[PDB]
């Protein structure tokens, strides 16, 4: 007996969605009954998630765009909070080679357990606690937001509706802000820039887009919801069943039962203005970093759908200066923001730093030993004036915050970390 | 019914204590019997753990000396391995930090589920795998072993020595090579170079390296123990019964009732004879990089035990430049080395690679977008001379060691990863 | 930018300890300020947690007294409700033997990973939470509140006070109602009926008990706080330190360094004492089901505590039959009801029941084959007149409301569960 | 540097696919080379994997037939094997509705994460290793092997056949004896009693097999492959491609791109014939307990392949009574043994004997408290002459087994379990 965590009634849902802007160009083939009569008689806050939507909403328009950085550690997101960012993006490709559950080093083709990525959610937001409180008893006011809003990879959902919508649950659960889904086969999944991929039918993605969306709304929160289309590059389609791709259909089959299909810019434009009314913000993978591409897919889209808000991936598969020069290259996201792109982020910015930083280390290492290593931590001193505080990695993982706590516990503790500490007398 | 897996006779494993070099100068308190009557009826072979330990050892005496960076992901290693490093140190330091089974960020106080390492090391492991599963089908030569050994931190057992047990043996499943165990108070474990840290009696910590030594028999192994005294800045013991320990006494008690001792090298080389007869190394951590004073330790040591081996913690707690000027600095592991510390490992390596490498993209990120980035691919592909190869990630990650699978199940599969990517067309 | 879950100040956390009859007889020594200096800028909601230590209070006061069963899965948790309980014992014994994150068996000495217990805590509320939204779809009034609460084991905090914190931290996360401490050194922690048991100084208990509240405060929710004592049949303490304790030192030393102490009701009285301004309940172990023995304890502690509520721990490590006669055991818990014991639990049922259950049938099946599993069905299918419903598992797994979640994102879908399944005409 | 785990040579792989009787009706799209290929220059010793299959096979042909029962936990399993029983079952159901690792209680649809299954077989292997630890202290010959090898439920595969070949390896690496695969579409993938089933071709399932051999091969273990197939009631497949399978295409369509397809005995047949090259034992899954119908499956099966071993599931899913007389229901297992159905087991016994028992416990207790429980601990007694020895749970869960590892440390500890224990003077 107790009214914590009572449900809404269908009354108060459907007003909010009737009242709110949030959900002005948003369409639910499903009624706010049905949510209901999924959510028992007890609904769990979802704290975390809640803020996080709601934040990167407000972000989204109030900001020239909203840019960030894959981050597949806690430490790592909390740096780029540290240095500025205002969102977080969570890498599935990130996860399967150097994060997941497996405890495996995978290509990006959803071979790891469905829950990684909801965990490295979790992790990244409870780094960003650690920071967030650390901040508050060293009265450091130096970042107004630490928990900055999370955009995690759902891949295509591993699955059917069902595993689309548990993944969509659990990245809830775990205080994620925004997610997106792939129009891509779960079992035969390929990085956006790797080769063999196969789409699945135009009504079968809007179906992983609409149990996005349940799953969002029978957890109470507005989760920002984005949709993915791989077409570009896919010249493999699961089903000619539905219409709206059979334009693009050859008629060849493969041996596995696959269609051929026309891929390029023109099946993006119309996936995405299927997706449109299913999505918070549409994403087209590219090939090569092209402004004039996409300029042509964003047009295209927003000739139908004006308000309609797109991201863009700067992908590090890409040869960058092979491409463009410095110039363009400089101005590359700013362009993008003048198009409508929104959200736009750098995919495997952590595994290329994370990588790099250790090769350069450890082969400087090996040549002259300690030498090496000194370099790096001078450089972490000159950082500091631009705002870097891990060299005092104690205190960064929070010593002082633990000392609060057993001081708060006993204050004639005599246990204590920091004093004494070598890093409060030589730091 | 059957022989795979049936276990050694006791006769078998006196011989091996008797007559194998390794054993050479290894006190075991307990007898052959005793390790086989807690085998069971089948032991599991360790692989990985068996190799890691021999080559570890080898090495140990091969080298000039053995050293490591802290590796805290797969990937970290990989890129130590490729670097030429020929071992991996697994901080528990950075675990607590960045990477735990409780999903949050700790200070280096034994606050996280003791599985946590054993994982780390499993992970480490597997990434090493993997690389190695990738070097072959791309006739990379350049290293010739991927399996590099790795050093452990059991911190202080996470408990009696029954907590000591689990930790070694789960440790030893996952593939260890080497684990390391301090003389501290597992309930108010401190980093080496913090405050308020407790040690142990003596014989208490003699029974912990017993109970890790017992653990690699049972699981048959000849896992590295490496012992560690943190009595060179610890004034509290929680008792006075040793009375190896008691010229130390003050007579002095806390609150909580613990002992107030003497802190100094002097404890140090008292404890580190104490534990020389059950460790492969002995460690005593310092609040300086002084290599005078470890002389002064390595000789005192080797006066009663000239062929016991040292490992040095050439720790990111200290303040480099500050105690030291640049000439000894790059002499530094050298100079250990003349001295009889043949594993030198610089504990916090990985978290502070980590940390700055994301701040400092990161920062340049928020002011440039995508120059910023560049800038760090083209310092990777720059690197490629050196023998960095995480440039092409997805080869990296194993893309064409899946593909090799995949047209081995079936060669005309038409879903491979690599042919088509970006990858293949633009690097 | 956000006001999801921002803090509360302390002057209003100050007031709730004012007025809230919750709040009646417990002491903080430490400030409402303290609490809110450790809360960060945002404080995540546990509605479970909350819900549940609100029911749980409740209960402890209208209902003549709270029994429960150790739960060691979800299901096992869900009978037990569908049974008619009203609250769930979580044993960390039967997490130890068959439930805890290292895959291992193990006695019950705080072996495995400190995160153990919490995970089965979230697992028994998904569990509750999916019958909760069954019985809903089903129009099942049967059971009035699924979401029964939790009273946890917490051990001996794996460590000290920060160890302490951060598991009743994450028992909260969890969801958990309530949870138990014991005076006993964590590296030595022994299971309540076993010998070689090692209590800690009266003080450091303390330490424990209001970390543990402190845990729930920062956590911003009532949980509850039960006290267990060891002092039975302990004849070890860590220190002499406590003047509470010094009259039952002996005076003698183990080789360990540990101090004999008189052990007995008359020590657990003082210890109760001591421990009852930060206890909800108090709970002392005894090694047999003694009522007389029962209400000496509860009358000499209610003699300056008359409000203190009590638990009592009806252990299956008593032979039963073997001390009392079938008239008292069926009068057993309503006479310790009468006497202040208001929580009574038998810790290890699930671990019993499970074993017994699998014992009996696989005898069973081992001669008679299908005969043997034919008896259990018949049983199931009688059983469903008392109310019993796993007997149609497909629906008490939740295929059927899985079925609802699929025909909610697609109405014609032609891949439900429940139609066409044998359940649905074989049932 | 080290020969230990070093790889077999392609032509020693050759001679044992040549050569051992193993592989004699064992048919490999792949070369020798191939395997060698993928296992880098390491291989892992897979002890446990190879040990059970090793044996199971065996028993496969010694016996007139293994059955088994699910089994979800450790001492599920350990009371199995206690009982008699030479095999353990582990069911995928069971792991989806009570022990998988998302926490959540899932209905039979491939909803869990992966490698949910593998860490159950790890569970389950250790769990039997600590008791065969504690009967060699005990002297306990009662059991001869404590090893029984486990089967374990591979359910559709998790995706495409590189998530096969993972989960294959994973299961290997947890010490699985044998797996089973069925050919349904692994995104719908449905329990084999449930409506809704989706078949994959004939031809897909076949690279299915193929990849879960080629896991084996590089894990260089005889695991025990098992086909399903689920052709029986699905009237769904997903694609016509395969000419094996036309004849029963019905030429309909639904809405999602499902082709309609005839169900039978006929299709099971057919696909059994495809699958027998490429599997060890073949199970058909059926709407009722028939032996006439596994007649007819059995003779039209081995007409063409006699030395073909079959599997059958004696599913809780049917109400027995309802279609059997008790003499039939009583010789069931031992007709289908006569017809070729080598491997019998009842999927669910685990999750019915553990919601039943509880459920009967937790009403009588509800009802009278303690008299309820005392009913168990007498038939638990009373079970001892049977064998049983759970009710004397600490020695079960290795009390007995931990004082002979801390005696072992230190012979003088005054901190041992047994000693002093209720169990010792009360049982
Ligand atoms: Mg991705
Ligand atoms: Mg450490
Ligand atoms: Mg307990
Ligand atoms: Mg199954």
């Amino acid at each position: 007996a107790s009214v914590v965590g009572t449900p809404k009634s269908a009354e108060q849902i459907q007003q909010e969605w009737d009242t709110n802007p949030r959900w002005k160009d948003v369409t639910r083939t499903y009624s706010a009954e049905d949510v209901v009569a999924l959510q028992g008689s007890v609904v769990e806050e979802h704290t975390l998630a809640r803020r996080g939507a709601e934040v990167l909403w407000e972000q989204l328009h109030d900001l020239e765009w909203v840019n960030a950085l894959g981050a597949l550690t806690g430490n790592m997101a909390v740096q780029q909070v540290r240095a500025g960012l205002k969102a977080i993006y969570l890498s599935g490709w990130q996860v399967a080679g150097d994060a997941n559950l497996s405890g495996h080093t995978y290509p990006d083709q959803s071979l790891y357990p469905a829950n990684s990525v909801p965990q490295v959610v979790r992790r990244i937001n409870n780094a960003l606690q650690r920071a967030d409180q650390i901040a508050k008893i060293e009265g450091d006011t130096s970042v107004e937001n630490w928990l900055a809003p999370i955009v995690a990879d759902g891949e295509a959902g591993f699955g059917g509706a069902l595993n689309v919508y548990e993944l969509q649950k659990a990245l809830i659960a775990a205080g994620v802000a925004g997610s997106h889904w792939e129009d891509q086969l779960a079992s035969e999944k390929k990085s956006g820039h790797l080769g063999g991929k196969v789409l699945i039918p135009t009504q079968q993605h809007i179906r992983t887009l609409t149990s996005a969306r349940l799953a969002a709304d029978v957890a109470d929160v507005p989760t920002v919801v984005i949709a993915r289309t791989d077409a570009e590059a896919a010249t493999l389609i699961t089903s000619d069943v539905d219409e709206r791709d059979q334009p693009f259909i050859t008629g060849e089959r493969t041996r596995e039962g696959f269609y051929r299909t026309k891929n390029g810019i023109e099946p993006c434009i119309a996936r995405a203005k299927a997706y449109a009314p299913f999505a918070d913000l549409i994403w087209m993978e590219t090939g090569t970093p092209d402004l004039e591409a996409a300029r042509q897919f964003s047009e295209a889209v927003k000739a139908e759908y004006p308000d309609q808000m797109l991201a863009y991936n700067c992908s590090p598969s890409f040869n960058w200066k092979k491409h463009l020069d410095d110039a363009t290259i400089a101005k590359f996201q700013k362009e993008l923001a003048a198009m409508g792109f929104k959200f736009q982020f750098i995919t495997l910015a952590g595994f290329h730093a994370l990588n790099y930083s250790m090769f350069d280390l450890a082969y400087g290492y090996a040549q002259n030993q300690m030498s090496a290593y000194v370099e790096l931590q001078e450089r972490e001193f000159a950082a500091e004036e631009r705002g870097y505080t891990a060299t005092k990695h104690q205190r960064e993982v929070g010593a002082g915050y633990f000392d609060r706590i057993a001081t708060t516990v006993d204050p004639n503790s005599s246990t204590t970390a920091l004093t004494g500490s070598t890093e409060e007398g030589q730091f």
